[PDB]
């Protein structure tokens, strides 16, 4: 191949219901994960519009506060070293490796890209043991701003002297996908639950969709 | 005091009950809860946009933003719903704590403008079928500039539209990403604590500089305070 496939991770790779029990136990509601995401994907837009930067993870717990407290719901120290331990230790869905092997096969380089900075080893892929299908793991840290900002879509390319043609991000979060495609990329939407594309005039829709990441892969070597 | 003070207000869940969806959320999900999924979706994709260089009004959004939260939650939705959602965003009732607010700020000396993401409409507007309209002197939004908040344009085109600086102005409204947007700018932030609504604590990150659990505890910071 010459196509590059920049890839998300958590929720896209790595299986984000596994903090389930965290939101089951203090908020008695496993269901509110999925306030408390957007939650943070939100403020995480919000300090990259204002021109204010913090690591993602503490975004998260700062968001997990703020989000517990909106449901009056007590929290702790605990709590928070819990959904640390968590957010950097989804296990990897079992149709990944199957599919990353087959595009490795395939010709396709595979990287990582994603809104959590560099921490020390091991990271969440490599405790998942599937670290090693990626040539390399980049991640929204230098340019100080998260996605959707096109600095952190256009610096990727830069760094990989790719071409926008020559690049698809693949993610379950349509806005990143939206956010790849506006700086010319193609985008590869993975339908994990809760994820739904955003049907709106101008908006631009996944250049590929699969149900799972086997079904995803079988649409990219397809491509050609 | 001569005040000088111009406070910008918020429309919508600051000033008019966004709970007055509750009923359609219980209808399409069984859960009224399915407000407090969709309304920092909705949130999220306006940014989104406006990160991206893309813009459609408010109103368009929040519909098919409502249609991606049923699909996540595999509800059905019917083009009835979405008639009622778009007439439910555009007819919030206002708080029972307004209106003597705005008296109290009004008398005390302040300019009072709004500031919203949503696009003008033909008359009446939500605040106008609220009837709390008239304490305003002007009424701004997003739609001419195409990008929503917390982007910095918004907050800088207004004041330039209002002749005044930073300094002089204050953001009132019960959604933090809002107050931290308008901070970041130089005013100040004045927080409403709606239901459903906390301030973010992280470092290097704008905390409100007054906060009340209701307008009128807000108004009695205010006039405490900003007497410039």
């Amino acid at each position: 191949r010459s196509g590059i496939l920049v890839f998300d991770v958590n929720e896209t790779l790595l299986d984000l219901t596994s903090l389930s029990p965290l939101f089951e136990r203090v908020f008695g509601d496993a269901k509110v994960l999925r306030e408390w995401f957007p939650e943070l994907i939100l403020y995480s837009q919000t300090l990259t519009l204002t021109g204010l930067y913090r690591p993602f993870g503490e975004i998260a717990a700062a968001v997990f506060e703020m989000v517990a407290a909106n449901h009056q719901a007590k929290v702790t120290p605990d709590d928070i070293a819990e959904l640390k331990t968590r957010l950097t230790s989804m296990p990897a869905y079992p149709d990944v490796a199957p599919a990353l092997t087959r595009l490795q096969d395939a010709g396709f380089r595979l990287v990582t890209l994603t809104n959590s900075a560099p921490s020390p080893a091991p990271s969440p892929l490599e405790k998942a043991g599937i670290a090693s299908f990626f040539e390399a793991h980049l991640t929204v840290h230098s340019s100080q701003r998260f996605k959707p900002h096109p600095s952190v879509y256009d610096s990727t390319a830069e760094t990989l002297g790719a071409k926008p043609e020559e690049l698809c991000m693949i993610a379950c979060h349509i806005w990143d996908t939206i956010g790849a495609q506006a700086r010319g990329w193609r985008g590869g939407f993975v339908a994990r639950p809760h994820n739904t594309p955003l049907t709106l005039a101008e908006v631009p829709q996944p250049d590929f969709i699969g149900r799972d990441m086997g079904e995803l892969a079988d649409q990219l070597i397809a491509s050609l």
